[PDB]
């Protein structure tokens, strides 16, 4: 599938950078037509058919086919696409209150905690009822529309990782961050919608408490402790924390992944239910 190929800069003026990664970095921007206002994902090519550097076309084109379906208040929607000799520029939806793990970072209570939450299990459910497995869920994932109100809303971005499960299961090559990668990941076992809930149960940890429940002082320490299941409920973070928020992690934090709740299984559970 090809891209817009016109100059991107013909259309839209850039500004502010929002974000940088590996193979993308991304700018906000404003349509020339509209006023409009949106963020620019430029991401770098592959420039040879062997090269281990930039993004791979098949990679950037199961992406684009992702983002394309999408179309949901809890998940980044994309506006157009462009292209040139260097990069794939996805011009996606403005969010511009950042990271969750920058607001993390300035404890919540279990109600904020839930909040965000019920807004994040909201975007997995219709991601996964389109068979779609983000793969990449983190804090650094979450983008907030205002983090100036007091139950900021959310949408879940990056699908650099995302894949469509047709057979409910994958077995590609698909690796994400050590600290919310569920053991399956980590023991290279076909992959299904299983892995985001493992991720789910991490994050709902972290906003619980501040601190990351499989964390060790190198990345293999920490994928060894996923993959052994190696965390606890610390009781000087934990203490006034319900026993049914750690109850609602307990199920998501389950190494055999037909045995952990699914998204649907999430919105049920009494923590969650209304
Ligand atoms: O999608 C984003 C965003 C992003 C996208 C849309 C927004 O409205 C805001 C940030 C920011 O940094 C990244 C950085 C990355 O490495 C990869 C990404 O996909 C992103
Ligand atoms: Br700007
Ligand atoms: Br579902
Ligand atoms: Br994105
Ligand atoms: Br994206």
């Amino acid at each position: 599938t090809v891209f817009r190929q016109e100059n991107v800069d013909d259309y839209y003026d850039t500004g502010e950078e929002l974000g940088s990664g590996q193979f993308a970095v991304v700018k906000k921007c404003r349509e020339k037509s509209t006023g409009l206002q949106y963020a620019a994902k430029f991401i770098k090519k592959r420039r040879t058919k062997s090269s281990r550097r930039g993004v791979s076309r098949e990679d950037i084109e199961r992406e684009v086919s992702i983002l394309k379906e999408i179309q949901h208040p809890n998940v980044i929607t994309l506006h157009e696409v462009y292209e040139n000799k260097t990069d794939v520029i996805l011009i996606l939806e403005l969010v511009a209150g950042g990271e969750l793990f920058d607001f993390l970072a300035e404890s919540l209570t279990e109600e904020e905690a839930t909040e965000f939450l019920k807004q994040i299990l909201n975007g997995v459910y219709y991601l996964h009822s389109l068979q779609i497995a983000h793969f990449d869920l983190k804090p650094e994932n979450i983008m907030l529309l205002d983090r100036n109100v007091p139950k900021p809303r959310i949408k879940i971005i990056d699908f650099g990782l995302a894949h469509k499960i047709d057979f409910g299961n994958e077995f590609k090559n698909i690796f994400g961050t050590p600290e919310f990668v569920a053991p399956e990941i980590v023991n290279y076992e076909p992959l299904g919608l299983e892995a985001d809930m493992w991720s789910i149960g991490v994050i709902t940890y972290i906003l619980l408490s501040g601190a990351s429940p499989f964390l060790g002082d190198t990345k293999q320490e920490t994928l060894a402790n996923v993959s052994a299941v190696n965390y606890e409920f610390e009781d000087e973070y934990f203490s006034n924390t319900s026993a049914l928020a750690k109850d609602f992690i307990r199920r998501l934090l389950v190494k055999d992944p037909k045995k952990r709740m699914t998204i649907q299984d999430s919105l049920q559970h009494p923590w969650i239910k209304p």
